[PDB]
Order: structure tokens, then sequence, then C-alpha cells
């Protein structure tokens, strides 16, 4: 440690300053995943499998995860229709020898993984926090939205530290920044902003080998919120500077992105994708 | 539900607008404690101490909170010193059990609580987690820094409600804004973003009958940050605006701020403390 | 530049660290402004002449600004009730060279001054920006509302400077973080926002001698929001988590704490007080 | 207004829920401007350059902008290169008739303009503003980086509407979330303040007819930074996660991002590019 100048946030940079990634000068071809390998988590369910098939159609091999619902289906649906290499693991994100395991397999399946998103999640639908009084339901969000995400996190930054390179998405809300209401679900937007946090933090340990980010979608239509009543649906859209919920179509523009050669300056970003609603 | 303005944050409100409280004509009462009880977890320890101290000073009967650290002379030393009713407490925070327990003991013991805050905590020393294998420092870090802060929350909540009054203050961090360099502590930077957006979260859901908030300190000059060696402070003294670490009697002035009539409009809000830290 | 630890931030900090100021070991005298003078500007508004009484209260000699209403009355009334010395000064805050003359005159008046608040402030009134073809309306809020707060933050900081000693707030306000609905005012919030980063930045540049934090309000019930139907408040409380506007007796606990020495660790803060509001 | 959601953002969006758009089913397809015209602010310069020659690699005709470098060459450079129209114009971004006059003439020369992109932007480089007298930097500044902006925002927004569709791109800066350490440039910091809260109270009120973001580039490889001693610009690498500055092409995929239908949920969004700057 004389004649380096040393990085005040992670000395494994080594000497600064770091050197820049050589990339196409065409904007277009930074999108393409062609020879890369994602894995996704929650893409039997409705973000996940559009993310899955944007992936796959940008020419990843794609990683599909499902729990209580098959996907093999899916995965021999992107083999036919695009031509990669696709297969389905069965995993419940709450057990940590699990999700290592899924991954170890995964990356002796396909070679390696350059691309994860941490995905899979579950509501809280159950009102106000004080008349719950069983913790089962606190531990419940606590376990699939943070720990979960945390098990992933851990075991895919040993693969991307061995290799040199990677991009890890984990799927947030715009519950992290915000208060949703009218219905009060505290435990998840406390899980939430954990994960927001989470990966700015990884972002910085992780610097030398990867880049970490999170998508924050605000309300898309999905199962997810079939808990909602129709008056519930109304006062969301009223606070929605576009008017409406989103579609799963429009975030896989953004999922692309930071996947891809395209962000390769961005770690430890939000990207909000909400039509508005953390703004007012 | 016709002739009223409903809530869209909480109907629990009932019809709005709500009414402001009667307050002091002079400023200065405004932050008066006399006749009110304030329970303090973690008040062995450093910040704990002097916000129990302050309280006392503006005339509150004090709980104090301990758990490895015998605390009863502290409790002595506020009744001799300035005449108020105290107490200490032993409770594993992690223990949920345990902190229904003290919580109800606290209000039959002093009648009542008017300000909580859930203040006790315990840093992460490990550094970068990818080397960190097994989840029991994780877990020791997520249950003590964010269960124990929502176990002492949940339980308060039940009183402020009953009494249709009460001021709940978490102690956060910067470090749920930002990330700490270059000690690398992720997990308890996660913890924290949970505990800061846990606050405002309960500030909608407890609005007909309490205010929440957080105070978040910078670097302040206590035990929790003995792991540090000489070049490591020097560090953090280049990045702070003010080009120092803060005392505790910096602290005690947004502590009171809160607990008292002098915020009664203040509710959801993130009150940092930190020479200046998370500008730059 | 040798054995000495020198600021990232601001070199004239000098040899790092800086020494913690000398304070009172009582919470209650911390609040004191005995032997400090204080200078409000819009202190003929409301929430600028309960901040200025406040101050009076907590024993500060008053400087009080008014515009087109004459305030001397006011300063009056400080004098007879408290035993304070204070007096009033028109200035339309607008003009520069008028901002630098006040701001000479108060010091030549007062001896110093210790605690500056930069409040003077106008509306947007006229609706969604796309119709208002005529830049007199924006030119008007860019210089009340961002320039004139900068010609009082110039000038006393050549004060603060000389005497090593200073505290500024500005008032800034939710709309700095968030866009008000339904009433559309894009360019009243791009000043309170940049009045808000002002602040910060200041912070840095000013730290060897001043603190700078800004006070946030929601909506508080003065006659600055009097343009607003009684549909547009009703909106207002539903989104609102404590179900109502504010009162301006609910901001001077913050104001007092920003000003006097129960915040020597602060700078750089924005301490917001609005019931909520930026929560959800 | 009987039987009809009205929002409480901009009831100009009609009754709600507004509907989706049609989207290509591939994700690679949302990224083309084919059929598409781009005006690019500044784009004689660094950034500008960069996202003008990537908009034309995507398909769109391109309108360049210059004031003290004529860009004809540039325009030439993008016929010959891609086959794509465009043509250079010369206009003072201060001078409110001239970039009206320019905005309509290219209306007029291309048909239309869909995505607009205001980037043009001057740098601070006096140092501590407390030394810098009369107010001329200030003005320019001011002038420049924000009013410049508001300029081309309102008059880019009367054709959106005409049209019933638009993309506006505002480039800030990190310098609006952070305080740049250690040159020193609060009304710089202050200006892009302004501008990422002008987005987004912009995206509210054009949100029936375009959707309005920012993006923030952290420390790029250009010319604005020649003002940087090689020891200024080894500290922003020390505080940098990724250890070094950005290149123009790390840029153009957010830019590209914004500008298609890669984004029609994304509003009011600020998609920072910074190599993790923001996160310490
Ligand atoms: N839709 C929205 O409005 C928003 C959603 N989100 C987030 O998006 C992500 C996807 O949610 P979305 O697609 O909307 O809802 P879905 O319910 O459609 O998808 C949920 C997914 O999570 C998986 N999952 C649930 N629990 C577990 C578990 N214990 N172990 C493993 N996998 C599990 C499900 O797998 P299976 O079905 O096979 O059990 C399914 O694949 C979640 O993190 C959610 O919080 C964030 C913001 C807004
Ligand atoms: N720079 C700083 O000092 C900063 C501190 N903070 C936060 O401030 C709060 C106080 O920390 P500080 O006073 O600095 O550190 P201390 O270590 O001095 O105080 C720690 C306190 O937490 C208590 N505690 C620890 N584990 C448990 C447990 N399992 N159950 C119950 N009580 C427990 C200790 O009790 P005992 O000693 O009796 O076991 C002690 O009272 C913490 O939340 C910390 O994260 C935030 C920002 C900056
Ligand atoms: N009330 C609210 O809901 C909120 C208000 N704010 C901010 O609070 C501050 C005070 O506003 P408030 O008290 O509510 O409204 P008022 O209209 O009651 O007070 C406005 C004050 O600003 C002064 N002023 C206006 N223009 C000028 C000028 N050109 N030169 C000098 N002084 C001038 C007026 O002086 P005179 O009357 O003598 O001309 C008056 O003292 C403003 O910055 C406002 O933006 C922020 C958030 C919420
Ligand atoms: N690190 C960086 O480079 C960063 C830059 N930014 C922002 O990026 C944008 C581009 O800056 P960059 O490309 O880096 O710097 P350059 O100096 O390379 O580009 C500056 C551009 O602004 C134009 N410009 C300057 N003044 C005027 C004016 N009065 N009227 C019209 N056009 C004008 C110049 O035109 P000409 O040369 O023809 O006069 C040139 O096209 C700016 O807004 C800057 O603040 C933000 C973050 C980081």
């Amino acid at each position: 440690s004389m004649g380096e100048i040393e990085s005040y946030c992670n000395k494994e940079l080594g000497p600064l300053p770091t050197k820049a990634p050589t990339l196409s000068k065409n904007v277009l071809d930074l999108f393409s995943l062609k020879g890369k390998v994602a894995s996704v988590t929650g893409s039997s369910g409705g973000i996940g499998w559009a993310v899955a098939e944007a992936y796959a159609q940008a020419g990843a091999d794609v990683a599909i995860w499902y729990n209580s619902h098959p996907a093999d289906e899916k995965a021999e649906h992107l083999q036919k229709t695009y031509g990669v290499h696709s297969k389905a693991y069965k995993c419940n994100i709450s057990d940590p020898k699990s999700v290592e395991e899924t991954i170890s397999q995964q990356e002796k399946d396909f070679g390696t993984i350059d691309v994860f998103v941490a995905n899979a999640g579950v509501t809280w639908t159950q009102g106000p926090e004080i008349d719950v009084d069983n913790y089962d339901s606190w531990n419940k969000i606590i376990s699939v939205d943070l720990n979960g995400v945390y098990y992933c996190s851990h075991n895919i930054g040993k693969i991307f530290k061995k290799n040199g390179k990677g991009s890890l998405i984990i799927t947030s809300s715009i519950s992290g920044k915000i208060v949703n209401i009218p219905q009060l679900q505290a435990p998840y937007n406390t899980a939430k902003a954990a994960c927001t946090h989470l990966a700015k933090s990884l972002a910085i340990e992780w610097a030398p080998f990867a880049r970490v980010n999170t998508i924050s979608p605000g309300y898309i239509d999905t199962d997810i919120t079939d808990f909602a009543s129709k008056d519930m649906k109304a006062k969301w859209w009223q606070l929605t500077p576009l008017g409406r919920e989103g579609l799963t179509q429009e975030l896989v523009g953004g999922y692309l992105y930071l996947a891809s050669n395209a962000s390769t300056f961005t770690t430890g970003s939000d990207v909000v994708i909400d039509g508005g609603y953390t703004c007012p």
C-alpha cells in the first residue's frame, strides 16, 4: 500500500481506477443475452414468467423456478420456441439448504450463471398488524420475502466471484419506498424496504465481480393482488399518475436493461416502474 | 359512510378532518414530559442511557431495559437525582414472549406507557457476507435489530390504542439510508432500512391513537464502534461534513422533540442526526 | 499536508477530527436561545410569526421581516411581552441589494445574528403550466422562492463565517419531495426541491462555521392555501395519515430544535412535519 | 362526473382506469425507434452526441443542437452512417424565444417530435459560493441548467399534447441527490435537484399524453470535468463502488430504455447510472 490508490469502498477492487469494460459501439447489441445463462426465481408466477421469456428472446439459457405450481411445460415452451436450453427446478425458497442445492445444480446443468433474478415473493393479506397476534404471519413474510432473497443472494455471489462477472436483480416493490393504502401491510413493506437496501449494500461488497440492482414495480396485473376488492383497486388507480395498473410486459424492458451489457455502470440502483405512483 | 369524508389511509380515523390537540402557549413547555412514563430499550448502553436520563430531566418516569449488563443502579440514579420513578428490567429482545411480559409488567408497575423508544441493537462485525457461511450471524442481526423492534412495537401499539395516545420512536441508523464504508455490514444495513420503513408503515396504521418516528444517528462516540481501528475512524471523519463523531448529548434533543408535545403533527418522519454524513 | 487527516468534504475544517462543542448536561438547557439573535424572513406571515414568537419565548432577540404587510406592531409585541429586543424590517426578498442592506443593518442593530430562518415565500396558483405561456409566473416563483432564499443565504453565511458560529434554517415544503395533487404546481415544487438541496450543499460548504437544515411542512392552516376549494382540502385530508391540516404552533418545536444547541450534530437534514403525508 | 372514477392526480386522464398500449411480443423490438423523431439538446457535447448516435442506431431521425461548437458534420455523419434524417440547430438555451423557435422549426422540418432529451448544461467551477459575489455565476447556472430545461419542456409538452404521445428525458445528475466533494458547487447541485423534481411534477401534469423521466449520471469521462486535477479524480474513484468513471456508451442503454416502448409504464422515475456513487 504505497503507490496505489486504494478504494474507500472495497479494497478488493485493487489499485484504482478499475478498467472499463469493452462494449459494442452499437446500442442494440448491448441488450443481447446470447451466450449467457439466466436464473429467475418465481418464474411459475406472473412477473417471473414474463421476465424468463424475455430473457430467452434475448438469447439466454434460462433456469426456471417453481414451488407449488410445476413449470416444466414453461421451460419446454422456451426450448421449442426460441431454441435456448431451459429447465425447471422445484424449491421452497424459505429453506436455505434447498436454495443452495438448487443453485449448485443449476451451475452444473448450465455450466455457469450470468444473470440472477431473486423474484419469488408472497403478499401480506391480513390487514393491520395490531390485530394479528400469531407471529406466524410476520415470520412467513420475513422468511419468504427477505430471508429467501438473502439465501439466493449469498449463494449466487459465490459463483459470480469465482467467474469474475454477474448481474443480480432483486424484485422489490414501491412498497419498499412508500406505505400502501388503503390495504395495510406493514410486514410486507418492511421486507421490501430491506430488499432494496440489501441490494445497495451488496453492490458495494460485490463490486469487484458483479452488479446488484432492484426493479421496484408498482401495481401490476397478476394474481398476487387478487385479494383486492374493486373499490380498493379504484383507489389505486386514482392515486397513480398514469391512471391504471401496469402489465407484466411493461416490466421486461427494465429487467433486460439491468441483466445485459446495457447497464455496465449501473449498480446499487432502484429502477422504479410504477406509472408514477411514488411521485405524488 | 354517507355525508362523511372517509380517509384513504385508515378509515379508523373516523370522519375527516380529525382535530388538533390543545398545546401550551410557551414553546419550552411543549418539551415537558411531566406526568408521562417513558420506556427505553437498550438503556444499559450508550445512546439508551443518555435518552433515559434526558427523559428524566424532562420530568418523565422511566423504565430501563438491559440484557447482559444489569442496570438497577442506573434506575436508582434517576430516582435520587431527578425525583422520578424508575425501575430496570432484564429482557432478551429476541424472545417475543419475554418482550410481551416485560411491557405488560411495566404497564402495571407504572400505570401506563406514554413514550416508547425501541433502541436496543447489536452490530455486524464479520466483514463481507460472502465469507460468512451458515446463517447464524444473519439470523442474529435480523432477530435483535428487526424482529425485536417489531415485538416491542406490536405490544406497545395495544397500550397506545387502549389509551388513545402515544409516541413510539425507533432508533434506526444512517445505515438504513446509506451503505457504510469501509467496514462492510450488509445485514445490519438491511435491518436498519427495514426499521425505518416499519416505522413509516406503523405511522399510518396507528394514526388514530399514536405517532411513530425514527431517529437515525450517524457515528456517535459509544462502545458499539469499539471494533474500529484508528484508521477506520479517520476515514469516517474525512467523509463527515462536520469532521468528527457525535456525542450522545447531541442526540437527546431529537429524542425529546419526538417524545413530547413539541411534535404533535410529526409522524412517519426520519430525524437524521449525522453531522451531514448522508449528504455527500 | 503531512501529519494531518484532511477532510474529503472541506479542507477548511482543518486537521481532523474537529472538536465537539461543550454543551449543558441538561437537555432542557439545550433549547435556550438566551443571549442569541434570530432573524426570521416572512414573519409578517403565518409560519414566520409563530416561529418569531417562539424564539422570543426561548430568549432570543428577534429581527422581523415584512414586505406588503408592516409588522412593527409585531416586533413591539415581542418587546412588551417577553422583554427581548425586536425590530421589523421592510424588504422585497427578490431584490438582492435590498437583502444585503437589510442583513447588514440587522448586524449593526443587534450586534450579530446567530440564527437565520429563510422562510418568506409565495405559492403558484395558476394550475397546469402547459396553459401558462407568459413566463412572468415562472420567474416570480423562482425569484421569490429560490433566488430570494439564496440571497439571504449568501449574505448570512459571511456573518456566520466571521463569527465562527451560526444556524441557518430554510423553510422548504413537502412539495420539495412529492408532487402535490390535485392542485398542479410544478414551478413551486421545483423551487422547493431546489431549496432542500441548496441547504444540504451549503451544509458541506459552511461546516467549519455553521449548520444548515430545512423544515419541510405539510399542509398548515395559513392564508397561503386560501386558493383551495373545500373539495380540494378534503382530498388533502384523505391522503394525510393523521387526517387533518397542521397548525403553525405544531411547527415551532422543530424550528427551535434546529435553531438551538439541541441540534449541534444536525446539519444537512430535512425535518419533515407533515402528519405523515410523504409516507403513503 | 357521476358513474365515473375520477383521478385524484389529473382529471384530464378521463374516467379511470386508462388503457395500456399494444406492445411487440419480442422484448428487443420494444427498444426500436424506427418511425420516430428524437430531439437531443447539447448534442455537440459528450453525452448528447452519444445519445444522438444511439438513437440513430435504433432507427430514429435525430435533431442535433449546439451553441458554440457547430455540429452540421455530426448530423451529416448520422445520415451517411445510419440512413436516418438529421439536421443540426444553433440555439442559446437561456433564450426562451430562441428555444421556442428552434423546437417549432424542428417540428416543421421533421413533421413531429416523439422523443425529447433536455441535456445541455454547464458546470460550476468557482468553488465555494461564499467567495463568489454579485450573482452572475449563480444566474448563469440557473439560467442554463434550470430555466433552459423548463423552456424546452414547456414547448415540447404542447407538441406531445397535440399528438397525444411523447417521451421527455431530462439529464439531471447525481448532484441532484448528493453533494459533490471535494469540488464545492452548491449552485449546480441546486439546479440539478430542481431538474429532477420538475420532471416528477411534469409526469403528473402530462400523464394523459406523455411520459417524463430523468437520467442521473455519475462521473462520466467527458470534457465537462476537465477542470479536475489528477488528485480530485482519484478521490472520486475512491468513493465510487465500481472504482472508476463511466463511459458515455454506458449511458445510452438507459436513454434508449426511457425513449422507447420498453418503458410504457415508467414515468416520474430517476434512472441513476453512477457506478454506485450515491449508495455509500
Ligand atoms: N404484481 C405486483 O403488483 C407486484 C409484485 N411485486 C413482487 O413481484 C414478485 C412476483 O410476484 P407476482 O409475479 O406479482 O405474483 P405471483 O403470485 O404471480 O408469483 C409469485 C411467485 O413466487 C413463487 N413463490 C411463492 N412462495 C414461494 C416459496 N416459498 N418458495 C419459492 N417460490 C415461491 C410462486 O411460486 P409457485 O406459484 O410455483 O408456488 C410464484 O412463482 C414478488 O416478489 C412480489 O412481491 C412487487 C411489486 C408489485
Ligand atoms: N454510532 C452509534 O453508536 C450508533 C448506534 N446506532 C443504534 O443505536 C442503538 C444503541 O446502540 P449503542 O448505544 O450505540 O450501542 P451499545 O452497545 O452501547 O448499547 C447496546 C444496547 O443494546 C442492548 N442489547 C443488545 N442485545 C440485546 C438483546 N438481545 N436483548 C436486549 N437488549 C439488547 C444492550 O443491553 P446489555 O449491554 O445490557 O446487553 C445495550 O443496552 C442501537 O440500535 C444501534 O444500532 C445507530 C447509529 C449509530
Ligand atoms: N402553510 C403551508 O401549508 C406551507 C407553507 N410553506 C412555506 O412556508 C413559508 C411561509 O408561508 P406561510 O406562512 O404559510 O404563508 P404566508 O402567506 O402567511 O406568509 C408569507 C410570507 O412571505 C412574505 N413574502 C412574500 N413575498 C415576499 C417578498 N417578495 N419579499 C419578502 N417577503 C415576502 C410575506 O410578507 P408580506 O405578507 O409582508 O408581504 C409573508 O410574511 C413559505 O416559504 C411557504 O412556501 C411550506 C409548506 C407548507
Ligand atoms: N460527468 C458528466 O459528464 C456528467 C454530466 N452531466 C450532465 O450531462 C449533460 C451533458 O454534459 P457533458 O456532455 O458531460 O458536457 P459537455 O460540455 O461535453 O456538453 C455540454 C453541452 O451543452 C451545450 N451547451 C452549453 N451551454 C449551452 C447553452 N447556453 N445553450 C445551449 N447549449 C449549451 C454545449 O453546446 P456547445 O459545446 O455547442 O456550446 C454542449 O453541447 C449536462 O447537463 C451535464 O450537467 C451530469 C452528470 C455527470
